[PDB]
């Protein structure tokens, strides 16, 4: 990996749809414009952007999706939320049960409802592609979702656990497949395909020389928040 | 129809996958960010946004696509391109020859060899939705193409002609479909389904009073550009 420092400081970092977004520790709100990292308003815990749209969490698990000019909270509770998927939204609450919702219910305003579908399992982390979703449990296993599609964002409805351990993952709109374990290592699934959503074997990078904190990839950039708060992206 | 004047000034908006962006005379470059149309760096004549990214063209008809903190140089020429589709890119170029993108192709960076497709036909304008693309000729004439999906961007490869004059048109995410013609009018398209993807007829509003120039809408907010470039912000009944 050759990298570059961003300057700026971040806990938590997305990328997808051309965008980069992300918070820091006091919850203030980012989106990378012109290469500088620039706050919006907000209170987020957790910020995402890819197809499905603008969408973060905040302390008290409130979702808000960002449209026609600012955060608009969507009715629910979810303690980490996923915009990388074919305008579905992927996340997860505080008891770690899996919630994602379908494109038709994603692109409806005015709504009197959102019909949030249940997934069976229990995730810590979900996040979402164009093809599959992959997640984290509380013990840092790893599972996979196949056949997810825009309007069966559950998928075939039967998680397959992909031995490893990881403690947060992403999922890119190319298919790319990135996490960091407990150890701040990072990895990337080598052989993700669409005929192979599962992918093969794990393979270690290095972009943080003190650790890695928190991963996302899109179009070609693999960003990191490192141990300390700072920034970097690789080619 | 309600609508409230928003600040700013602008030749051409777009909206979609829950942001607003747009131009102005100057071909500055706009996003609403906290309610203002905010300059960003970068110089189009046309900027679209939706589930497909933020995309542009500048004077030269070169195309931009906003990518890791600011806009990056696509391979290939458009006049004007539209991202409302389903992760697919469109467009058309100088000679009114019409194009897309797959999405698969759209989401793979570096690209040294861009797979374009060209669609039969001529359009000075195109727009995609969840399943269909909509566009007009030089000549105002309306065209649907059906069947289109993320990696079949050029859909059934038959455009149809549905009657009426616009100079531009817009697919909203929803499958909401809305133009302005020539005189400054405006419609939108009643009866659109997925059966039935190209509509039943149309219908006028009026948002601008003086005319309308430009419209896009998304998730429930039709966004106007007026004659003299100011921007009416409205709700259907
Ligand atoms: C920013 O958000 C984080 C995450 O919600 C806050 O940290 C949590 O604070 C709550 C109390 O509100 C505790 O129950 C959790 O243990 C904390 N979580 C973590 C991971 O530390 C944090 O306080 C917020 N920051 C500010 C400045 O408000
Ligand atoms: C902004 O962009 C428009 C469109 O490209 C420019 O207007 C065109 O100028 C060209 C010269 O390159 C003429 O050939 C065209 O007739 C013009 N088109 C239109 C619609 O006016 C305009 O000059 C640009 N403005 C600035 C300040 O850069
Ligand atoms: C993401 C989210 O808030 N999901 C909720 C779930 O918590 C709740 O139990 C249910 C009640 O019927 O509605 C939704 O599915
Ligand atoms: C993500 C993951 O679990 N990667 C594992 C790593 O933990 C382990 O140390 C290595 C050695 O066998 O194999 C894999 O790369
Ligand atoms: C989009 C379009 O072509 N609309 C036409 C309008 O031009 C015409 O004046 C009206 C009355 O015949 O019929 C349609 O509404
Ligand atoms: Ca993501
Ligand atoms: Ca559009
Ligand atoms: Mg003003
Ligand atoms: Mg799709």
């Amino acid at each position: 990996l050759d990298c570059t420092v961003i300057d700026g400081n971040l806990k938590q970092i997305d990328a997808g749809s051309g965008s980069v977004v992300g918070v820091n520790n006091l919850n203030e709100t980012f989106v990378l414009i012109d290469n500088v990292f620039t706050k919006i308003s907000g209170s987020l815990k957790h910020f995402s952007v890819g197809p499905a749209g603008q969408l973060g969490v905040n302390t008290a698990n409130n979702i808000f999706k960002y449209q026609s000019g600012g955060f608009v909270q969507l009715a629910g509770l979810l303690k980490q939320v996923d915009a990388g998927g074919d305008q579905i939204i992927a996340g997860v609450n505080m008891y770690d049960d899996i919630y994602c919702l379908n494109m038709d219910a994603n692109n409806k305003w005015p709504s009197s409802n959102t019909p949030w579908v249940q997934l069976n399992g229990k995730l810590k982390y979900y996040s979402c592609g164009p093809y599959s979703c992959w997640g984290v449990n509380s013990n840092d296993q790893i599972f996979i979702m196949k056949d997810v599609s825009s309007n069966v964002c559950s998928g075939s409805g039967s998680f397959i656990n992909i031995p490893g351990l990881l403690s947060m993952i992403e999922v890119a709109t190319d298919g790319s497949v990135f996490g960091v374990n407990s150890q701040g290592n990072l990895y990337q699934r080598t052989g993700v395909t669409r005929s192979k959503p599962d992918g093969t074997d794990w393979i270690s990078m290095v972009a943080c020389p003190n650790g890695h904190k928190h991963v996302s990839f899109d179009l070609g950039v693999l960003w990191l928040v490192c141990v300390d708060g700072s920034i970097r992206k690789c080619i």
